[PDB]
């Protein structure tokens, strides 16, 4: 549920 904006910046392809 929580946002993944952070996880995105450190998980882009």
């Amino acid at each position: 549920f929580l946002p993944l904006w952070l996880w995105l910046w450190r998980k882009l392809k």
